């Protein structure tokens, strides 16, 4: 696996399973780590960490295709295993952190962040006002195409988010599909596949364990 | 007109009088079944028959213009006269239709689609709840700008879908606009015609049919 | 600086400190003015005006990168001193304005018409109903990523357009943010800036004239 660093005291520990075609890793800074795990395919993406100790952790049989991500100091992106990530963009800024959990599916045109990337403040006494907040992605979600997460938005486990829906506050509610405009749970008690099984999820062996 | 076949008992009837341009059309499966109607230019396009029993129908005068389309097997699009599209995304998937009525207008940026492309199970009792749904637009209908129109959807005669709309749910009134989050009835009793006449309907010759 | 025209009477006043590389301007017509002051720097982009009496007015220190602008027949295109835009589209027509203010931020992925390109008329009378309506982006607005303005919109001085909004009607409160579905006034007596600050507006030494 070839990258660019500018820096000292990068760990780069990309794992001799997995395959990374097409792919620039820029590290520019010192103290940043990454980690790739077991037989993932992160395929025609962009990935720049620009910045003092900052941290990518991708765990094993993760694959993507065409991320665009861009991480300051300080920043932290997570993504669990099993997940899969289609085209999109993933920025982090204001030293904060997103993390992805286990066997999610991003589908095309996804777009994260936890960072508005530029100040706002009150009138009334200066102090800035949106703050960076982290976001987190719980295990088993679903965005569906065209999905933006906005900041401090935090999604529940077994979660389905309509395409072209915009999240920016977070829900607890496992277990539902959330959708529409405002984004609301418009349906609840669910669970999703990736296979089309034309009738029932007992025939998928892959999702014993949510019921 | 030159495409590739892989497969058997394909029916391919492309109009001498018709222009195909810079556009691919590939039928791999068999007793699928391809019209292209008089006077067509389906151009910069890419159109993916994949399985069996698939029907494509566009009929006289279409104009289409970077179109790119999936069906899978046993699904129907037809697309009826004197309708233009520019660049766009028609799905269709688990054996369904989708049909696009007389003198359609639709601009850049659509999407068109009678399926989520994964399952979603009810926990109760593990059925699938999500099964895709026939999308049915009528006759004289314009989708304005990065319209998205989903499964089920079934749009009324002589309508205006605003820009930017997403439409999950079917409307019964015809010659009206909709518009808005979430999609609504914003003006009624209207017609739309495609050459900018600066005062009436009554200076456009091809607008006689609506009153 | 190199531009192709077709017609006569066109006054093109490029200032010398000035840059457009990579930027294609086209005029089509008579009588069109094209300003463009000091130390702009107009870049990879592409502006056609097509018609007679058009003018296009960009004053000092503005910087735009990838704008694509249409503009037809005695249309105006104005955009005042310090702002700056990243890639986006500005359509023009039925011999409308579009105006933007002093030192706004444009980010990624505009779309600013005054125009819904074709008629909608009312069935009662036949009259048109849907005319073209100027466009007035005040002073000091920071449009977020995919924001879409469309006919009529004013937004007042000071404002913040959240990320993805489509705004459909005027605004008169300044020193807001406006974000949502629809779009809603969701934070009041603020003020924004380029450079992220940590903590105050007061670090700012460009922001003393909105307290």
């Amino acid at each position: 696996h070839m990258y660019s660093e500018q820096g000292i005291n990068n760990t780069i520990n990309i794992s001799t399973t997995s395959l990374t075609n097409a792919t620039q890793l820029t590290v520019i800074g010192n103290n940043n780590s990454v980690y790739i795990g077991n037989n993932c395919k992160i395929v025609s993406s962009n990935i720049r960490l620009k910045g003092n100790n900052i941290t990518l952790f991708i765990a094993d049989d993760v694959e993507i295709m065409g991320l665009v991500c861009s991480l300051h100091s300080d920043c932290s992106l997570q993504i669990q295993a099993k997940t899969t990530m289609g085209n999109g963009e993933i920025t982090i800024a204001e030293k904060g952190k997103i993390s992805i959990g286990k066997d999610c599916m991003l589908a095309h045109g996804y777009e994260i962040r936890n960072t508005d990337m530029h100040p706002i403040y009150s009138l009334e006494n200066g102090e800035r006002i949106n703050h960076g907040k982290d976001v987190i992605i719980g295990n088993h979600v679903w965005l569906g195409r065209n999905v933006t997460i906005l900041k401090g938005v935090c999604i529940p486990n077994n979660v389905v988010v309509g395409s072209h829906t915009v999240l920016y506050k977070s829900f607890k509610e496992p277990n539902c599909v959330i959708a529409g405009s405002p984004a609301k749970i418009v349906k609840e008690n669910i669970v999703w596949g990736r296979k089309m099984y034309h009738s029932t999820m007992y025939d998928d062996p892959t999702l014993n364990e949510f019921y």
